[PDB]
């Protein structure tokens, strides 16, 4: 294939993000050699989601999100029947033991609005906090409780924001916008 | 002898875990290749032991259990001829720089009020305080005292409703409820 | 799923043994959840094949089986391009650097001289050296020529009915017989 | 070349603060081999860097210091573009997530008093924070706001202390103070 | 020589432990082959200094002891000369840059009292702060400020016991404690 | 229990040498901590049968001691039913995949004639290779076939007196040799 | 920058490798960043003249590619000032201890005809053997002297068509070839 | 003390060999900081001993340079007593256990034939190998039997040309000559 992107993203996250992005892809039958663009979202998503459990206590948050699909589901089970959160219609990203509710974390090439309106449309399960990150430095989250301190926000969009510059020097940037 | 609980055992746990759960049930003169409920039980038993000294401060926990014999009861005289705590009866799971007391940890696959009570009858020391958490995501703390954060006991007993959901998902949960 | 076999396979190969058949299997559409009885055949066929390069010299031999799909026909490519031998048809195991060739390896729980016969039938490479490993400790090579010394070859005999031996001490082994 | 001071850098400073402060001159078409004195200073000024940022929370620091000059600017555009401070006319050594500033450090062998004020004639860009070290054990920040516990900024200037010693031990301290 | 107090010490303490105090007996012409009980006691000395550091805040306490001596001196030197403190006429084991004082940690196998009142008449320094504990359980502080939370210097208490109980269990103890 | 023995073995074996003769004797209901003696014999015995399987080529060896009792069993059934030898009696020491034969390691502390004979007349395996070392130096094998290389064997013979001369520093050599 | 070779040449390459060829550039002011098809060329010449020196004896060669300009002189310089060789007049990559000369290892994008006979003309040391390989598979040697077994030297022709074709799979292969 | 040369042996040589280096003078009441030159001897002569035992097979020498004085005395005797070799009056290097004898070895900044002579003088045991080495490139063994092949003493004459040529390029050979 030999795609740019591809070997971006091998440069450009550490590599056990690219191989759980791999993992996750291959599970839900997507090939990171030819959906790239894709391939970026994951790792970045992943690498989000990783620095989102980074902040906070050491027993704040259950990572949810890089496990395969059916341990996921069993420790949202247990998750669920031991605290007595409702059961979630789809696969969330973390638990906060702290606030006791569910995350799903989303970054977005597009204006943070819209994509937390596409999010919150999709979980029926409302319990479920949103919080959403873009490239260009925004966020929002639900109730506007951003759950974090700011100092852990504001590491995430500066990460963001160096992988759009890294991906508008080699070209490659246009293309990932224009493919969400 | 190739039980399936066996190998369960050696997948579900941290290899250290099962290590120290070999050495302590040889040292009582029980086999974990044929005694595997058992086996099970002093794992999960270990790993709940290490996940609650994780909780709370750095020096807050003096751990017990995992050590062999002799040396627990050296550490328990040490503890005593320091602080002045009555030396117990039996041998207890950790002491508590913070509250100044031994701590007798216990999991229960049936009712939590009837192991606790258990528990009580056999320690005559009074002073030690006993926690007990269930497979089922209830836990009973001597005193209403839990020693512990929410996020750090909610964290145990998340992982305890995962090893039921694992137990249950090879057809092993319904031996090992029946074997307490 | 919850399966002996898969806790067994886990606990019987090197953790990065499983990781390689894992991917082998999900690059073919196939999971080692429900296809255990297979999982445990690319395990097999995977040690067999690095401990066959274990033997010999340091540089003897290039190692093809483990790689992704498109790596090993890069790697196959090169050693074409470079020595002179022609393109097989089919991907093999390794290549010997000594004798010139390509080396498929296989591992049979039945006749030895069954699966060569398949085997010989499908490569029409016919320069593709072939060598069979059997469950119950025979072995056939191509123009009986065994490439490895005795010794490395029978460390592989040992090793394969060992794995027979666990595999039929949880009442897997018949299971594991009757599907090839 | 064989100069005493570069074998002392070598053994004073840790080997990974040698390398970055070797890549360092070397992109700014400079020799250690020749220019020693000056490589013990971006040795100097590295380590008091990474100790900074050592001092405070977790996520409190972005490191700009000890990246490539490339990648030190798109660090420092992420966080202009994300925060709003305006984009400093030099490169920083640090930003602070927690203040929302950027930091410059500097390691004077003078007076304090000339080094801050030749920094802060030089960066017209006014919010960056500065914060002075010195040899002798003095220091000196902008607004009399030193940033980090006095603890932190204590084993800096015993460090910038022990390194006056041992230079001075070796008759390299008279060249290297006669040198900035 | 081959004393059971060497073959002890070395399987009591970390191996890091006894070769800082082979090094800082060897430096005062003293071999731990011979002087064994000796041995055992900067051993001791050097665990409890260690143990006293880890109490407490990250860059609170720089370690004197276990320095060669004349490293030792530099960072007295550079601590004296970038704070103010008088330089001490004994190289003190620690310094609180949360107190601004340099601390003698002792160990004793004798009453508490004596000790201290042997300590103090040596140090003519008075700003020193002294700290010292026994092999029973008891401790004794400078203007009754013991520095450390309770946790931490409990957590020292039980050790230097265990290491008493460890000795009498060998008969090593009654030799040990007629030798100071 | 409080043994120079104990303290002695601890000191002069590997760490992991040491870990596998505590379960070799637990397994078989012997205390280390008691039979201190014993202890230092079965460390000794695991010792030399590593450095005689270290000997020789790569693949030359499979290790049947160091292992459990039911594994060990398995390796010498698959070695059994791979090449044809008859299954020993009693558990050997190694297989010689070069000579197609198991070995019994044998180290005494009395003459090796005594010892040599006292195992031949137990193993009627017959086809058993005997290989005996003594503490003094000297080395009786069967049919004067030494298996390995002068230098191999030479090394083993060293370590031997080396740990008797340790022994007899201590004052423990005389208990050792008046037990077996 | 943000090229798809450099991207390329961090994917493909061992990161050691990457970091000498770094700092062998500007050693000689070339950025890699732009110089981005030498970078390739100097990675690649370095993986060959590595795995070269891994073929043969361990203490057969002495490696002088991959060192400081200095230092790699100085290594030269205490060979033919031990052994008796010319002095080289040019820096060449390796000395052969075995065959007593200095080897100057080349990797060819056109003819290796044509390369050699550049590199012979360079060298008026006569006495300096010349080895040269090409991404086509050939290699080309002084007096037909290929120093190394022919496994060796196919194991590095195998490895540069593969760099070849992942090259030509991201369309660098053309770019590539017309810069040499 | 503050020493060219000790600043040069701590960046020139490996650190565990600086760390015997040191262990060995203190043993012997010597202090590296003054003593520089010879530092720089104890170093060199180690080095020297360890690739010598690199060189050849497996299990051929035993190192008796780097250990206690104690412990070395203990090797010798179980060497002496295992195989039949008189005991040496002196300690010496190595044990050939190819050969059957004692070697020492010499490192000399003057003629070889000198240094043998005095060293052939001191040993009296007359069956201990003498092997010499110089910085100028040379070297002369007893019986002219030069022990290892020609590559690996090769590689000590260049090694030693190299600290010469580092100690003169920081004028530090001149007083290091002049100091045998
Ligand atoms: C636990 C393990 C992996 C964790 C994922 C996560 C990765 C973590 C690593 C940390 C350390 N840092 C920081 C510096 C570089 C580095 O490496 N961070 C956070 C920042 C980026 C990153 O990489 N964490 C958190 C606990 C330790 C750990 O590694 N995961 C994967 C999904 C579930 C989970 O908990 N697990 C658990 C079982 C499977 C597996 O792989
Ligand atoms: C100290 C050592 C072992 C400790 C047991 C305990 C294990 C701890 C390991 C941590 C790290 N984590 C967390 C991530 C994975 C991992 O590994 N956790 C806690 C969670 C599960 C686990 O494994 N701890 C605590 C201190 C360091 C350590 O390892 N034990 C054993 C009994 C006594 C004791 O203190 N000791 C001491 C001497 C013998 C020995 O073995
Ligand atoms: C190179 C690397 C992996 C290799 C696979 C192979 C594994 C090897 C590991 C050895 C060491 N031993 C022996 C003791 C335990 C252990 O671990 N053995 C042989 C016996 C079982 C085993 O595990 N080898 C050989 C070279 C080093 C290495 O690890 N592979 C995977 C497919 C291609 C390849 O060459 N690579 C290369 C790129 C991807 C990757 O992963
Ligand atoms: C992250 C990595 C390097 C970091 C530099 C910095 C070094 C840090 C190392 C710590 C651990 N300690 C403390 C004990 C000894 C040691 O080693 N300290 C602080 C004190 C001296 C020192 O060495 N830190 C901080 C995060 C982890 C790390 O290592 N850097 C280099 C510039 C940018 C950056 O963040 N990175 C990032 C990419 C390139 C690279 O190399
Ligand atoms: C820094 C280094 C050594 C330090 C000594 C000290 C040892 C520390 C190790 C910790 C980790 N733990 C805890 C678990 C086991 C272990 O290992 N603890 C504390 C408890 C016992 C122990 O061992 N610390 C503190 C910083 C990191 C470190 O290792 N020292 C030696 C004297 C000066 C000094 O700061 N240094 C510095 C230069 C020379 C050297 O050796
Ligand atoms: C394989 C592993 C352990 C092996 C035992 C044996 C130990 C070996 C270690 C070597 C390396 N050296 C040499 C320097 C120090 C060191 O450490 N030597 C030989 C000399 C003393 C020693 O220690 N070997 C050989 C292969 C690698 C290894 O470690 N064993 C234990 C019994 C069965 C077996 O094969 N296994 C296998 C499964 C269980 C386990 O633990
Ligand atoms: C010694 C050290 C680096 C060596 C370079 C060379 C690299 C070697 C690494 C081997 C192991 N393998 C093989 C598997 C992956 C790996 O990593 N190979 C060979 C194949 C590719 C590779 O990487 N070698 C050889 C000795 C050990 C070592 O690492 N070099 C650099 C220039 C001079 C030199 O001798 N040195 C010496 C001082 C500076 C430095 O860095
Ligand atoms: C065994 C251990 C130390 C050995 C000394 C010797 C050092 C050896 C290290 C090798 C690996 N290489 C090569 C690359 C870099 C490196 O590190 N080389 C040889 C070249 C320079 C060097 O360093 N060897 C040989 C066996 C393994 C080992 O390390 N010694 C010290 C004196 C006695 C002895 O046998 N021991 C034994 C007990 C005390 C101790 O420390
Ligand atoms: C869809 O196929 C995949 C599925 C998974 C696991 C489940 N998915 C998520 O958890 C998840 N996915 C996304 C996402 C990423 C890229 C494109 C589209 C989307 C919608 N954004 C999230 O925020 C999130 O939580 C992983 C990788 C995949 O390619
Ligand atoms: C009884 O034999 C063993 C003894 C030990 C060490 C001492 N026992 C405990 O400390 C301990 N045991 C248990 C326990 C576990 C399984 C079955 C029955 C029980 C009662 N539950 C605890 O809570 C606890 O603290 C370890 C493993 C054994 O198999
Ligand atoms: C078929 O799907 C898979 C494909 C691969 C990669 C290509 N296959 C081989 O290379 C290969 N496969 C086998 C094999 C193993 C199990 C069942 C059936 C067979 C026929 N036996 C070999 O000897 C061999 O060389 C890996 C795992 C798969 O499950
Ligand atoms: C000038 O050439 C170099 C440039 C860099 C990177 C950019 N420079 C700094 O960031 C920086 N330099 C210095 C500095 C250090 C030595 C002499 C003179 C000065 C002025 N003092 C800082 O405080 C600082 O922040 C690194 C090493 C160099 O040699
Ligand atoms: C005296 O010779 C040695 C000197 C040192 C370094 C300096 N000494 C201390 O720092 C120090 N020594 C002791 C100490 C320990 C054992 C016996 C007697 C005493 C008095 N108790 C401390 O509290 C302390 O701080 C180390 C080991 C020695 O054997
Ligand atoms: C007997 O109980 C134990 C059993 C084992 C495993 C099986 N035993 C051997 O393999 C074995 N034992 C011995 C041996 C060692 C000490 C005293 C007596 C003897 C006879 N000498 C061998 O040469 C040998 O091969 C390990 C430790 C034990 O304590
Ligand atoms: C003399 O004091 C020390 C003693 C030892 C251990 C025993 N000495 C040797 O083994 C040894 N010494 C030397 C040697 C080295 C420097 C100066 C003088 C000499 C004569 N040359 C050898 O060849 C050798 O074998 C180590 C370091 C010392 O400083
Ligand atoms: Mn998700
Ligand atoms: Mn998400
Ligand atoms: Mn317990
Ligand atoms: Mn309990
Ligand atoms: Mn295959
Ligand atoms: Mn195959
Ligand atoms: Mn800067
Ligand atoms: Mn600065
Ligand atoms: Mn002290
Ligand atoms: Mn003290
Ligand atoms: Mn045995
Ligand atoms: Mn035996
Ligand atoms: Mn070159
Ligand atoms: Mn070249
Ligand atoms: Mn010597
Ligand atoms: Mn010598």
């Amino acid at each position: 294939r030999g795609s740019h992107m591809e070997d971006f993203v091998r440069q450009c996250f550490n590599p056990m993000i690219v191989e759980l992005a791999e993992k996750a892809m291959k599970e839900y039958g997507e090939d990171p050699k030819i959906e790239t663009n894709k391939f970026a979202a994951i790792c970045t998503h992943l690498e989000v989601c990783f620095m989102y459990s980074d902040g906070g206590s050491k027993h704040r948050f259950e990572i949810i999100e890089g496990r395969d699909r059916i341990m996921a589901w069993t420790v949202v089970n247990s998750i669920c029947n031991t605290t007595g959160v409702e059961k979630p219609k789809f696969l969330p990203d973390l638990y906060d033991y702290k606030e006791n509710r569910f995350i799903e974390i989303g970054v977005t090439r597009r204006e943070v609005h819209i994509y937390y309106l596409e999010k919150a449309n999709k979980i029926k399960s409302e319990k479920t906090h949103i919080h959403i990150f873009s490239f260009t430095g925004e966020e929002m989250a639900t109730k506007a409780d951003y759950t974090l301190d700011e100092e852990s926000r504001a590491r995430i969009k500066t990460r963001l924001f160096t992988i759009r510059q890294e991906m508008a020097s080699r070209s490659l940037w246009d293309s990932f916008r224009q493919s969400e």
